RNA sequence: GGACCUACUACGAGCGCCAUUGCACUCCGGCGCCACGGGGGGUCC
RNA sequence: GGACCUACUACGAGCGCCAUUGCACUCCGGCGCCACGGGGGGUCC
């Protein structure tokens, strides 16, 4: 139950910078979104992480948008490994 | 109300949101129902929060507002309604795309 | 008619049990807001009806607005705004459960 | 993955009664086809889900591209095709 | 088998909490509470 | 400083192909094509 979420299986084709705005405009909804951290480097391009401020927030983002369809693609939401700052 | 066009009208968007991001973000969103063939997007931020998403088939206009009703967008939730006949095409030559 | 919280709505497949129906119904309309009662016609006369009672008119509004012609049971429900104050004087007079 | 008789049916509300989701799906899809089953089973492997059998693969097609995303008791349903092929399939063809 | 009882028992049904996003068609996750139902026990017809 | 050109250079931005389902919080998979942009290089008013 990290605050962090790790979203994967994204479609890789889109880039970085839209890919992040694409991704605050779904999961604002849930609480205080601190920052959305995407590499598009092969060994993390379906990839990106989520912070929320509260673990609520974290908790019905994973309840609610898994495996919603993201540029066709379904979202694959797990909590992350490990705690981010 | 309207009937099943294969255009849908959204409104009550976020108007504090940019017309290059709104444009991409719906697109996100509602890719998945068909093939898009445009995304118009208000263009007064004074009366905007309003956009138009033109799809082939209506069957994608029908899916789409069956399933994203209500959707939080930006926190806003947006409403979905199907778009008036041929009324797309008018604010575009009109210009508020 | 006029923007009521209440949906009344009609040509409903009259095979359905009572009990079934109420529910499946709820299965549909829970999406768009909070329902206070789900009302079925129990009359052979004005058989095929029923109202869904809306905590608030936004929810109605984008109900009917997404759920028009839906086929429910493969027949194609068919929605109105209520007349206004219907929906009680149909609970009163027994006509709806 | 590929055009199955049943569909696959996820992110289902897992608060409700094992008839009244078996009803309630039927209301449903029955506006695509003929359903032969409606299997569902409130088991912690296989709760909030369900599996839909048609009898034609048109219906089965219709039903994932028509009812995708639908939200269903306020939870989107996510359809897929089923991997296998349901036992009441398979003794039609024979497998 | 009816009617009132009970220093007993959560078995059904029914509520909530936690956990689970899981491809099955040979039951079956874990708690807390429990209207009505069972099981035991007692007093009459 | 303007106008047309380059046996040159993919530095951006934009397209596609193959491969990859990968848990991060300094950074970088491989090809092919390139509108429009820069760098270098020329002939002119
Ligand atoms: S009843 C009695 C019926 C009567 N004994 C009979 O056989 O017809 C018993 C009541 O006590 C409650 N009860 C059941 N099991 C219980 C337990 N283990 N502990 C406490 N109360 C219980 C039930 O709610 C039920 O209404
Ligand atoms: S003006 C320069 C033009 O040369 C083209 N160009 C740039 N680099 C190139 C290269 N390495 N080989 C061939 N053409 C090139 C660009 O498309 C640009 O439009
Ligand atoms: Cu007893
Ligand atoms: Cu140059």
């Amino acid at each position: 139950p990290n605050h962090t979420i790790y979203i994967n299986n994204l479609n890789e084709k889109i880039k970085k910078d839209e890919l992040k705005k694409s991704l605050y405009a779904i999961f604002s909804q849930f609480g205080q979104i601190l920052d959305i951290l995407v590499s598009r480097s092969l060994k993390m391009r379906g990839q990106a992480f989520v912070i929320f401020k509260e673990v609520s927030s974290a908790t019905n983002a994973l309840r609610s948008m898994q495996g919603f369809p993201f540029y066709d693609k379904p979202m694959r939401i797990q909590y992350a490994k490990t705690d981010s700052d």
